């Protein structure tokens, strides 16, 4: 730490970064809040603080000292942070100079420091104000209370010193300060330009200098040096987000906006920009706009800043300023901002300017505006549709017609002169070929207009598709496409237009390839490839006729592509290839192609891609087509197996099964005709591997997915058939038919949303919704069957689109329909985990500011503990934000109430998040009436609702809030208990309860509140146990009990009061008297009458007949507790009451539907058992395929060289790292596949070996030492770095487990090369600290969980420790001194001692001091014995070699784990010995080995003495003698008591060298 250096000071308590900013035109120093997930992630150059050290000479700075005076300086402003009097005695405020003693501050180290040495960097400091002799502190109150969502936190001063009030130093890159200084310079130049603008005078040379400044700013913003190209044309692939943020905070964008605005404010005029005088001004505006476009690229915050300036963009539009392109970029970047910005007048302005210019670029701007992220925006598309289809704008659009002249096409276009021309399309194309500029321009304009029409019709917007279809016909488009005379680009534009207008329309609908449900009657007696398609062939034949010619066009075009030697050589041909492939994909997905045609098309599509953005996109689309065709093959196989089952059922029972025959048949289908390619499956593999080698990330991901699926055909088909459902019941079949018809009708209506949204359609769909609500069914079993049928139907998707349909608040009929739809979704999710997961998939739609949607979300999350565990803090933030904004009703609170508890289980993190969010929201959300006036208002409302309370009354809302707080209180959660106790005092509850008139529901809520907030407290609060308000509440409880009993005696009673006394009151009293903490209180002697009267009231409650049997039993338990209390609490029972209490003590002392279904289940089971090994063989084939990729490719090829160099495996590893975040399942599968590659080969039986042989022969031509060689190959390809990076940065438990498993498999066998690679990576890389931190933190958490479990008396945290310890042992295997010493001290800034952590883990698992005492048998059980053995083995591996430092550490550690290690040998471990003696023997042997390793080569006697102190000699000798006798009792096992005793004897001798008594005892007879 030195003066003149800058660091960031972070406050741990506030979890905020100190920043200084000009909030209200005046600089304020504060603790800013950040919405970013990581608090440290959010940082600011303004937040940067420069440290200055006071020294004798003002110029001299020297280096900082803890005692030396420190001054902090806001970097951007340069003003020193200072403490000044606050109107919290003093409040921090910046000062211009350090001359004033206000800036001076004193720093106190949080941790001990060496004398007054120089302050270490990145060290915690305690701030204080030496000037005023006070200590600085942070306050929760914000410095910007006025603004919404205040981020700035005020900082005050206190005389006392607080350890919590300390700030941590954080290093700052010099580049950040250099960028801030250069940004201040850039602001200075911008201010010089602004000064010239304000003066209204700028020389020509000065304006040229401004242009040069803009050019330099362009270079800096791009972060790219000049390439000789125009700064306006400057290109940057990815902007620098840090630089963009710096610009935004510096207001350089604001300066540029002001510079653009001022000339037109005149100095310059937009019309005059055409004049040569203001042409340089126009160029300067252009530079500004280009810089803005580069600045705001892919940054929501920069786009937000520009949004406030969007108006000046609108005004500037219509002139040559490139504002069109900049606006299009920003608007495409953000859609929501586009929704705010869009307005019909801007669409009209675009129309007017594009008409005036008559240029294709303006149309291109609109085309870009229409679509974003390849997804159309409905509102903007509708506005543009109206504007374009307006008859007024007919002139701009080019009209087209077809005339015989066997037919030809002519186009008519209008000039700016308003002259109309008409000409043949072929003649235009030929003139463009000749080179006529006018004809080429009109053809390009027409192409752009065609693309504009397709863009309008994007995402099936019928409103304009109708008119566009009226104008353009299918035959015309087909003729234009087929014609070869026209240019390739125009042919491709026709392809796009056809696809977007006609092929995608209402009559066509997407087809799901595999149908889970089937009809038992429909099941064919026999099935072939033709018969499978025959089921829907008729509809296929009818639909084909419309596009039949286009199908042939597609087929012949793809045939031409495959015929061509070079598939994607020509760019112009590639342009049309993309469109044709996309059209084929769309047709296939809509289902026009038959299955045989799809199988034929697979060969061509794969051959095209068999050994630039457009080519990659085409290959991706081909992959998608292959995916769909494989999905269809799956359903064909399912149908074949179903037909087999039906045929066997018919044969056996005309109305014993030949399962062997059926299995023989099914193995054939699972194993020909159905193959995608005619090469035998080789070509698919080669294409997939080549595409994996390809660079494009989506293409590689898809290729990897298909490659993995290619070798798992059998398992997927078995799973699908297990999911298959058959309809055999007539009633359910009729329901299925009705549901199909109703769903198709509803889906058609939702599709024609535009038609039936503004009639009888509304009533029709209300009726359909009610029909589906009836269809849901009654009864749990019936509901489950109907939910299975619904899942098979996929109606849930149609319902989600119905909800997605746009609407306005005024449409009450539509809101009714939405309510019905929500009820139907509720019925779908009712007690169905699968349906609940499906809803979770699309929950993003459900997240809306609507109470009905919130209730539906509550039902979605109902009773799903896994979903609660994976719940999202952002979702919780959304809910609490809605409550803060409105907090109208109890539904938002009820959602959290449901989240709190699931399956009768609690989640501490969820409860803590709820309470923390409540605290952040503050008193406003948590309404109380504690004050007397608020209590009076509550009393008035309670009196008004005394007869009854509304379901949504504000009193009911407050009650529900209190109930949610009680829900948080449940679970004896000490941490949130603290917040609850601070939240509410017992006195307010006492006042409300003791009020003359209190609502019974309010009383139950408060009794429950006390039941958990105070009785269920994990830690004892002295206040409750010293309060006699409990006895006041108990006399009130007796009054209520008397009221209930007298009511039932009078024959008139209130069920609410009865339940109040029965459940909440009884549970609260029972818990209070059960609490051991309450037993400490001795106020029962003062309130002796009260407690005896409470017992009398409970006895009367039990005696009265109205009490229920369950309530009677609960009351009896409570009365037993009250009796144990009554024995010794200065209370004497009356003798008669004691007679009934003695009676109480005595009481306490006292065609066949089911046949077909079961047969199908049995055949499923039998087939699964039959085919189990074949699945394993098929999976194993992939390991060989990955091992030898070259065999697939032809010998001597370029791809052969690439695979021979190991390209495929290295690319797979690198893409695994790249994709760990994008595709978790794919990453995990790849890691497991690498582990399988590493693992040793194994036989698979006769049938499995036959299958493996056949598969390998078809796919590949034929062309421990092996394990070590494979490990070396993987290490060279880079598995070690992949493992290290995954363990370092992954947040996925599965990914971490798989990474550790891969590390263990790599290092297995103690490979010195892998160990050295790990050491080299650890030493060289800068993240070694991060890796060791991850491992050490995991081990520490495992230790903590083990301690918690021991206190209770097996945890994923403890389970994960086993592979970690195995990994450490394997790293230290073969006595690698470098690794053994590295683990102890990795030589970094922070050193983590994994050896001590392992020893402490052993100690805590064994029980520590209690285990030393000798209760080790109680702690050790069959479950943890393996982990104990592994820990001992790891410690032995650490010690052996020997490593003197490790041995000393283990022997001399403060935990005294050597005592536990010796107690392992000495103790009997009786509970485990009785049942499993082998584990006890193994434990003893490993402990003896560790003890011997500890003293392996130590000549000195310290270690031996320390061991012997714990291990007495006589007991040792007794153990040695006992083992030999135990030999005879030995049962067949690997371990031998004789061998164990021999090892203990060797240890005993080595210890005896030092111990004369042990020597004498060891001497035999
Ligand atoms: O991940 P997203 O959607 O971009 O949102 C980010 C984050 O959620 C905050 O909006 C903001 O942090 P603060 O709340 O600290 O401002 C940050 O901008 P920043 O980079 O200016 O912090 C954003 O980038």
């Amino acid at each position: 730490l030195k003066g003149g250096d800058v660091v960031r000071l972070f406050h741990a308590e506030q979890e905020k970064f100190l920043t200084c900013d000009e909030y209200k035109g005046k600089l304020q120093v504060f603790l800013r809040t950040t919405l970013r997930q990581s608090a440290t992630s959010a940082t600011s150059s303004n937040a940067l603080w420069e440290v200055e050290v006071v020294h004798h000479d003002p110029c001299r700075g020297g280096a900082g000292h803890w005692n030396g005076l420190y001054r902090f300086k806001h970097l951007a402003t340069g003003n020193y942070l200072a403490a000044e009097e606050n109107p919290i005695k003093y409040c921090l405020v910046a000062v211009p100079h350090g001359n004033d003693i206000a800036s001076l501050f004193e720093l106190d180290p949080t941790t001990l420091q060496k004398t007054d040495s120089f302050v270490p960097r990145n060290s915690y400091v305690r701030l204080r104000h030496l000037c005023t002799n006070t200590w600085i502190q942070s306050t929760n109150v914000p410095i910007d209370i006025e603004e919404e969502r205040p981020i700035r936190l005020m900082l005050g001063t206190c005389p006392t010193k607080e350890d919590k009030e300390a700030f941590a130093i954080v290093s700052v890159p010099v580049s950040e300060i250099r960028d801030l200084d250069f940004a201040n310079d850039a602001s200075s130049m911008l201010a010089s330009a602004v000064e010239k603008l304000n003066e209204g005078f700028i020389s020509q040379n000065d304006r040229r200098f401004v242009i040069q400044l803009l050019e330099d700013l362009v270079f800096f913003v791009s972060d790219v040096p000049n390439n000789g190209q125009n700064v306006l044309d400057i290109m940057v692939t990815k902007p620098n987000r840090e630089r963009q943020k710096l610009m935004r905070e510096q207001n350089i964008l604001k300066q540029v906006f002001g510079i653009l605005k001022a000339p037109f404010r005149p100095l310059v005029r937009l019309e005059e920009l055409s004049d040569q005088k203001n042409a340089p001004y126009q160029h300067m505006f252009r530079l500004c706009y280009r810089v803005l476009r580069h600045s705001q690229e892919d940054y929501r915050k920069n786009q937000e800043h520009i949004a406030k300036q969007f108006g000046m963009m609108q005004s500037q539009i219509g002139y040559d300023i490139l504002a069109e392109d900049t606006i299009t970029a920003l608007l495409h970047n953000n859609r929501k901002l586009l929704e705010k910005h869009i307005t019909k007048t801007e669409v009209e302005t675009f129309v007017s300017l594009v008409r005036k210019n008559r240029e294709p670029r303006f149309l291109d701007y609109l085309s870009d505006l229409c679509v974003s992220n390849h997804i159309a925006i409905p509102v903007t598309q509708e506005l543009i549709c109206k504007c374009v289809l307006d008859p007024k704008n007919s002139d701009i659009l080019i009209r087209t017609e077809l005339r015989p002249v066997e037919e030809e096409v002519w186009l008519t276009w209008t000039d700016k002169n308003n002259e109309h021309h008409e000409k043949s399309v072929r003649q235009l194309a030929q003139e463009a070929r000749a080179g006529n500029a006018h004809d080429e321009n009109v053809l390009s304009y027409y192409r752009y207009q065609l693309k504009l029409f397709a863009r309008m019709c994007l995402d099936r917007q019928y409103l304009a598709i109708d008119e566009i279809s009226q104008q353009l016909g299918v035959d015309l488009i087909f003729l234009c496409m087929a014609d070869e005379m026209l240019p390739f680009d125009l042919r491709a534009s026709f392809c796009h237009l056809m696809l977007h207008v006609h092929v995608d329309r209402d009559p066509q609908e997407l087809v799901t390839p595999v149908k889970f449900a089937r009809l038992w009657t429909e099941i064919p007696t026999a099935i072939t490839i033709k018969d499978y398609d025959s089921n829907l062939n008729a509809s296929r034949d009818d639909k084909k006729n419309k596009f039949a010619n286009t199908m042939e066009f597609v087929e012949d075009y793809l045939n031409n592509v495959v015929s061509e030697a070079v598939p994607f050589a020509n760019e112009e041909k590639n342009k049309l290839t993309f469109e044709v492939v996309s059209l084929a994909h769309n047709l296939i997905y809509f289902g026009f192609y038959s299955f045989s045609e799809l199988l034929r098309l697979t060969r061509t599509l794969l051959g095209i891609i068999d050994c630039d953005i457009v080519v990659m996109e085409t290959k991706l689309k081909i992959l998608e087509i292959l995916q769909f065709i494989l999905n269809v093959r799956l359903d064909y196989r399912i149908s074949y197996l179903l037909s087999v089952f039906k045929k066997e059922f018919v044969e056996v029972f005309p109305m014993n099964m030949n399962l062997d025959r059926i299995g023989e048949q099914a193995e054939a289908m699972f194993g020909s005709m159905l193959e995608v390619d005619d090469e035998g499956g080789r070509m698919f593999l080669r294409v997939l591997i080549h595409l994996t080698m390809h660079d494009y990330a989506p293409l590689v991901s898809g290729a990897l997915q298909l490659l993995f699926k290619h070798f798992s055909q059998r398992q997927e088909a078995m799973h699908t058939f297990k999911q298959v459902q058959l309809l055999i019941s007539a009633q359910d079949v009729e329901n299925y038919k009705v549901i199909k018809s109703e769903l198709d009708r509803l889906r058609t209506m939702v599709e024609k949303s535009e038609l039936w949204v503004d009639s009888e359609n509304y009533q029709i769909v209300k009726g359909i919704l009610e029909r589906l609500n009836k269809m849901c069914g009654v009864g749990e079993q019936m509901r489950k069957k109907q939910q299975r049928l619904l899942k098979n139907m996929d109606a849930h998707k149609v319902m989600l689109d119905l909800l997605q349909i746009p609407y306005d608040k005024g449409d009450a009929k539509m809101m009714e329909i939405l309510r019905y739809t929500h009820q139907f979704l509720q019925k779908f999710c009712a007690g169905n985990p699968g349906n609940q997961a499906l809803l979770h998939k699309h929950l993003h739609l459900f997240l809306t500011p609507g109470l009905l949607e919130a209730e539906t979300m509550q039902h979605i999350f109902l009773n799903n503990y896994q979903l609660c565990s994976e719940i999202s803090e952002p979702v919780l933030q959304h809910f609490v934000h809605l409550l803060a904004t409105h907090g109208r009703h109890v539904q938002y609170l009820d959602f959290l109430h449901t989240v709190i508890k699931a399956e009768g289980k609690y989640v501490k993190k969820c409860q803590d998040m709820i309470m923390t969010e409540l605290t952040n929201a503050g008193d406003d959300v948590v309404v109380f009436y504690n004050d007397k006036a608020s209590l009076a208002h509550l009393l008035d409302m309670m009196k008004a609702a005394r007869d009854g309370v509304e379901d949504h009354s504000p009193l009911m809302y407050h009650i529900s809030l209190v109930d949610l707080l009680a829900a948080c209180a449940e679970g004896k959660n000490v941490y949130t208990e603290i917040k609850c106790t601070s939240l509410l005092p017992l006195e307010d509850v006492v006042s409300v309860v003791t009020h003359e008139d209190c609502i019974t529901e309010v009383k139950m809520a408060y009794v429950n509140f006390v039941n958990h907030c105070y009785v269920d407290t994990e830690v004892e609060m002295k206040e409750i146990y010293t309060s006699n308000h409990i006895w006041t509440l108990f006399e009130n409880f007796t009054l209520d009990m008397a009221r209930v009993c007298s009511k039932r005696e009078k024959r008139v009673a209130d069920p609410t009061l009865e339940k109040y006394v029965l459940s909440v009151v009884l549970d609260t009293i029972n818990a209070f008297f059960s609490s051991p903490f309450s037993e400490n209180s001795t106020s029962l002697q003062t309130h002796q009458t009260i407690v005896v009267q409470l017992l009398q009231s409970t006895t009367r409650l039990l005696e009265c007949p109205w009490l229920q049997q369950q309530h009677k039993g609960s009351v009896e338990a409570c009365i037993r507790t009250l009796a144990m209390v009554a024995k010794g609490r200065a209370i004497l029972l009356p003798m008669d009451l004691d007679a009934h209490i003695s009676s109480m003590l005595s009481s306490g002392a006292s065609w066949d539907y089911k046949n077909i279904i079961e047969k199908l289940q049995d055949i499923i089971t039998a087939l699964e058992e039959r085919l189990k090994p074949l699945v394993q063989a098929e999976l194993s084939v992939l390991v060989d395929v990955l091992h030898w990729p070259e065999l697939l490719f032809l010998e001597g090829s370029e791809a052969y060289q690439r695979c021979e160099s190991g390209g495929f495996l290295s690319k797979l590893i690198q893409h695994t790292k790249d994709l760990m975040e994008s595709e978790e399942k794919l990453c995990i599968k790849v890691l497991r596949t690498l582990q399988q590659m590493l693992l040793k080969k194994t036989k698979y039986g006769d049938r499995g070996n036959q299958l493996r042989k056949m598969l390998l022969q078809n796919y590949l031509q034929n062309r421990w030492s092996a394990i070590a060689a494979t490990q070396c190959r993987l290490d060279k390809e880079g598995a070690t770095k992949l493992v290290c990076d995954l363990i370092t940065s992954t947040k996925n438990e599965k990914i971490f487990q798989e990474s550790i498993g891969l590390a263990i498999h790599l290092l297995d066998g103690g490979n010195t090369e892998i160990q050295k690679s790990f050491h080299n990576l650890m030493m060289s890389d800068k993240k070694s600290e991060r890796f060791f931190k991850v491992l050490h933190d995991r081990m520490k958490r495992a230790q903590q969980e083990t301690k918690s479990t021991v206190a209770v008396n097996m945890g994923t945290s403890v389970l994960i420790m086993q592979p970690i310890l195995r990994f450490l042992q394997l790293l230290c295997e073969n006595h690698n001194r470098d690794l053994q010493n590295f683990l102890r001290c990795q030589n970094n800034k922070t050193n983590y001692n994994l050896v001590c952590e392992t020893l402490q883990f052993l100690d805590i698992m064994c029980g520590s001091t209690t285990g030393g005492l000798g209760l080790l048998g109680l702690y050790i059980n069959e479950d943890n014995v393996g982990l104990v053995i592994q820990t001992l083995e790891t410690l032995t591996e650490y010690c052996q070699g020997p490593c003197h430092e490790n041995q000393t550490c283990i022997v001399t550690h403060e935990s005294n784990g050597i005592d536990i290690i010796t107690a392992l040998i000495l103790n009997d471990i009786s509970p485990l010995c009785k049942y499993r003696m082998d584990l006890v023997l193994q434990l003893k042997d490993n402990a003896s080995k560790l003890l011997l390793a500890l003293m392996e080569s130590r000549h000195d006697s310290e270690n031996a003495e320390r061991i012997l102190i714990s291990l007495r000699p006589q007991e040792l000798v007794d153990v040695i003698k006992k083992a030999y006798l135990q030999e005879e009792e030995r049962e067949n096992s690997e371990v031998s008591p004789r061998e164990v005793g021999h090892n203990i004897y060797i240890l005993a001798l080595q210890l005896s060298r030092h111990n004369k008594q042990l020597q004498h005892l060891l001497k035999p007879v």
